[PDB]
DNA sequence: TTTTTT
């Protein structure tokens, strides 16, 4: 009959338009599934495909009206809904998905059944993702400095690691992460590391989620955490002071759930699904208004105890007690940094370790004997 | 006349289209019946029920405009509206209906006369709904090791199985149910258990719809309750500190109504059907405002004791008031049980537990005797 | 000349479309007047009145298009507006009219002269409106055990006969009746028999109308009383505790004139005629902001004095003080009302209630020796 | 084949139309990286780049139909998208962008490279921009007027001329600096000469930025600094009063980040890049809430001592403690400052003063040893 | 303030 239908019938036929559970219609184009709701992504599919059919089907297919013609009779076939993003062990990249079972980098075709939405946004570069490279040296150095491998700090390695590492796995956690130290000793180095290697898996709310309810009204906070890998809540304000809110037991009870309640502003869509690692930046020891076992069993705590400083406070950093190693202090570190020069090193670095601890599970264990309030418990 | 017009008399005769009570057009493809209040489903309709047409009256349901001719000549005959989900005891599929009373399972026009516009959005794989299967195994001893079916939790025992039961018949209910215990005892493996089983046929919903007003402005909330089949209500906080607003009876007096009063955003409906098991999961014992007799009657609560804990703490919870019986922790049930691995085996579970319990009528019934407020007032 | 102009003319001859004050399209179709604002029924007159045309018009009116131009062909001719429901002694049903003074039953175009917009939704069927049935019978049987008729009893039967049968005249009330009972005594019973008999005719609401202005804001809530003959606002909150928002007086006052100031979402009509029986469910006294006699001449109260007990606790409920008689509960009552088994038999009791009272006049009077708030003021 | 899709290609290929990351786009008109969400421009560079085709090309160019469907072809080309502002070094003008590595100063394709999307608001005029001129004179007699560059005042004329000369770059800094000095000194005239200086990329708001959270509810302030390159800070209260707001600290860490957390109202954005270097026009000497050594390295302070004053109070401008000399104030200054006749004189010196200073990098340094309450830490 | 708008 009509020719425009074939069109549609051979689209659908090669399984690249999907409708989701929300109601979005995601498309395959350059190997990474896209969407959108204000402008449908269909068209832009179909011009981009167009080339992989017969001769006489593909001239017929540049007049903007026939297009959506057939955008018209693609969208009268798909009924079923399909769910979205079950392979918890896969990081998609703009040009495909690299698997963390065994390091291998799939794309095109084989790169397509993992249905994974969210993307890190930038492609995949084999030539840098080699173990044997300079700014693989340069960044092994950083990483010692920062947390040197003495035994004295061997299991807090450990746990920094694996804390690390579970970053890149999207499933979910049941444990939050302090990240402690004093000031100028390397968390927000690690932070803007961790940005500039997964990318776009990694959002930074305020620390509104923590003290204030999360129900009542909006909360773009809270629903701007759905799917990502990896949130951060820098800058905890201290506590020693009056006027400051306690940390609701209530809401870090409420963060370790595979489905978190909360709106966004002009919606009615009340459940996110939760995948992320939350690791919290703080300055001052944490402070909690209820303490009972179902708590001390959701905090970890990972201390940073090496100085970075310059030869005008040496002395000050050294005879200081939350200190044990001084360090010179580096200004092209923070430069370049953002220029994603370790992007790749930090990459393969946080996939070995990956591949070294969660290959047969991944958790998370709570280590409640570093908090001076859960040790007056500990009775 | 215009063959477009026969087209449109032809897609009515077969009672396919019917004009809800809101306003909206439930369609009948695949078996099932579906309806969006943003765009219609009209012209699927169409699409998918162009074949059984005589030959000559298929190729004019190709090109999208003759489409939408059909679909406004339809819009233009159905007058007199029908309502939709009268019988209560029906579960509806995504490609059939399963009865409740005999477990028979219907499809195809069989499976039409009950107007089930909710489903559960997976398929019906008879294959997997049998007794004997090392997935029921598995599953009859995680429950047994849930709630024990020893001589002293034999009520216990009852009521929970009568409790998540409940969720499956489409009909008003008269209780709360408090799924009280203490951490690490089984609860959120009971809620996903439940989730998995009747799929898209529960919501979770914030704390807001106990402690807040539910009529001013929007509520969401309340309005994604709308033919909900079980509803829970997670995570209550403790009430034992200051600014810790209370339980409003006003609100419990509210949800066991036929009609719960609510409105969505961008909207004018304001009344909601209310065929929810309400079922909160607690970790404190709540306390109200008031209490009296209205509210004596509406309240049953379920109590879980046994706790799972890894070898590391097994002596710091064996020698605990808060628990009768202390197991071993496991990792992969989780794992597992997020793979949808024991979900036909507890639809068979619960369809048994259904028909033992309420085939003859369906009613709940209150155990106000396990709340010390509520023993003072009949001490 | 032209010759959709000639069927344009030809439909408004018949005299079947009307402009409203408001600014709508009524349509009379199916012996019923009905009106929408989503979609235009213009159309879909039309389609109907097609059947009684010349041959030669008849096959022209099956085109969308053609359908549409003569659509705006009619809009451009009504020119002057129409009143609508003046009658207020008319119940219009799905299927005609029926009288109130004499009882007869119009239809077709006898029932078209009365302009009643609302209607009760369902079809009047007089096989069933005959006096001895045996659902009549069990009617009887229940409101008497709701009601007692004895001599203590009997000017509270007589108002609340008066208030039940006051929901079917379509004027304007000047009274709130209240139903003050204690828990389990029967108010959602009757609430449920009166929506099952009137129908469409029947709004519940909020309690934000009387502890919360309406004006500020869209507030579909009042809105939704535009022509409504009964109002039901159950689950009245206690007043006792800190934080409860007294009734205010400003609500009551203002809900007793022809017309209330409100408006829906996406409108400028903030015109709204009153025609409904405002009835609230309260378990407690009520208490307002402030005492008055301008407030007095405007509340009536009904008392409920015979709790339904299962047979565990007769007892406690027979040594009660708030009760007068107690008898056994019964589970199938409220199933069995849901199916409208007792719709046309108490349909006819409240027909020969408002023949019995109101056939001079009708009006609502205050009973003020109730509340002991303003016993305070007869003192 | 077609003839428009090549007009499309060459559109598209010459790489005038781009992609933004917030689904925007963004066309190259007038040598400005201009857009709008409401009015697409790409019509208007078609019809503009009309001239730059094959004579049988443009008769096509005419019907506003044709330039409709070469921007739908267009429209479904863009498939990848682009990040913008990644060059630190370039000062973006309406009629080009000006190097700064060199002085040089680009226009046309020449300036297009770097996709700088905010600018300065004024055109570039290159036969201003000479190093010898009346305008200069003056222009230099006031800045050694307002800093006096003796051998007692060299570091705090260096350090005035490095916070000044900062705020053309476009990197991120990471230190704030107070502009602290009595009543009527010159503050104010280096906040108008800046101003007019770098135009748009320069805002001044009040001081709740420095005494309040902000995460609670919108902060539009905060959405005003998105890629602004220098914030003012006047109108600083006195903190030695009772209950004056103090100077939050954490407002102050927050404040130095890449990434500021808070959203516009209305919006959920909460993500901002911060290109704007922070000064601070105080009184007296500032007060905070907690010192710390979190907050010894983010704090610079300059000084001004020369006060300006009409002959009235000479003697007692001569006298005064807090001064270091006193010259007689000018009327017309504030005139022809507002008319801009320092406006590129004040630029070349901003810019030879940044050649100077951060031409290998960029890096603010703090100074905590102006400050008594910070020389009380030195134990 | 948001929602409502628009
Ligand atoms: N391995 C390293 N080698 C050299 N310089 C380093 C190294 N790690 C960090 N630095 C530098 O030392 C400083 C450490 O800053 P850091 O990231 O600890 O700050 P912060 O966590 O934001 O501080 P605060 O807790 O005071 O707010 C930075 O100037 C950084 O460039
Ligand atoms: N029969 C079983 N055998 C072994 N492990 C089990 C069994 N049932 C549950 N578990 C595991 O024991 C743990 C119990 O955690 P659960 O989700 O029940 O906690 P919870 O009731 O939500 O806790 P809290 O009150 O602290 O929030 C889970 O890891 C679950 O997988
Ligand atoms: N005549 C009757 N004989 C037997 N049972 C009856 C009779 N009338 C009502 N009932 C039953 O008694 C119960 C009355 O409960 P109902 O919901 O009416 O109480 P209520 O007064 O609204 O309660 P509350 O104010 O506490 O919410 C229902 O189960 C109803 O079916
Ligand atoms: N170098 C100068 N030469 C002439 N007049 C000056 C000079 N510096 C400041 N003034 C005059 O002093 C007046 C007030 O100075 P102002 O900039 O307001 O000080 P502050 O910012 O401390 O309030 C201005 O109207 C200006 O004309
Ligand atoms: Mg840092
Ligand atoms: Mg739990
Ligand atoms: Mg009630």
């Amino acid at each position: 009959g009509n020719k425009l239908f074939n069109i549609a019938q051979r689209i659908l036929d090669t399984n690249s338009v999907l409708l989701t559970e929300r109601g979005d219609h995601i498309v395959w184009i350059n190997n990474s599934w896209k969407f959108n709701s204000e402008e449908p992504l269909i068209t832009k599919l179909i011009l981009s495909i167009r080339h992989q059919l017969p001769k006489e089907y593909s001239s017929e297919l540049l007049c903007p009206r026939k297009r959506k013609t057939v955008e018209a009779n693609i969208r009268d076939m798909l009924v079923d809904s399909v769910e979205t993003d079950t392979y918890p062990d896969k990081l998609p990249f703009k040009n495909g998905v690299l698997d963390l079972v065994d390091g291998m980098f799939y794309s095109g075709d084989d790169a397509k059944k993992y249905t994974c939405t969210v993307s890190t946004g930038f492609k995949f570069d084999d030539t840098k993702f080699v173990e044997d490279s300079p700014e693989m040296e340069e960044l092994m150095n950083i990483i010692n400095d920062i947390q040197p491998l003495t035994d004295e700090n061997k299991k807090n390695r450990e746990l920094y690691e694996k804390t690390l590492s579970s970053c890149l796995c999207g499933a979910t956690k049941g444990c939050l992460t302090f990240f402690f130290g004093e000031t100028a000793t390397g968390k927000s180095t690690t932070k803007r590391l961790l940005k500039s290697a997964i990318g776009d898996l990694f959002v930074e709310t305020g620390q509104t989620i923590l003290t204030d309810v999360l129900d009542k009204g909006p909360n773009p906070f809270i629903a701007n955490m759905h799917l990502k890998r990896s949130v951060f809540c820098s800058e905890l304000p201290d506590f020693a002071c009056s006027g400051s809110k306690k940390i609701r037991s209530d809401n870090i009870k409420k963060l370790t759930e595979p489905c978190v309640i909360g709106r966004p502003c002009f919606s009615n869509k009340i459940n996110n699904r939760n995948h992320a690692t939350i690791i919290i930046d703080t300055n001052y020891k944490p402070v909690f208004d209820r303490i009972d076992n179902a708590l001390m069993r959701r905090i970890a705590v990972v201390r940073f105890r090496t100085h970075f400083s310059q030869p005008s406070g040496r002395e000050a950093a050294e005879n200081n007690d939350a200190y044990d190693k001084v360090k010179l202090l580096d200004e092209g570190l923070d430069g370049k940094i953002q220029n994603n020069r370790y992007r790749f090193a930090f990459l393969y670095l946080l996939v070995k370790w990956y591949k070294k601890y969660h290959i047969p599970i991944m958790k998370l264990y709570p280590t409640p004997e570093e908090i001076p309030d859960f040790a007056f418990y500990l009775k």
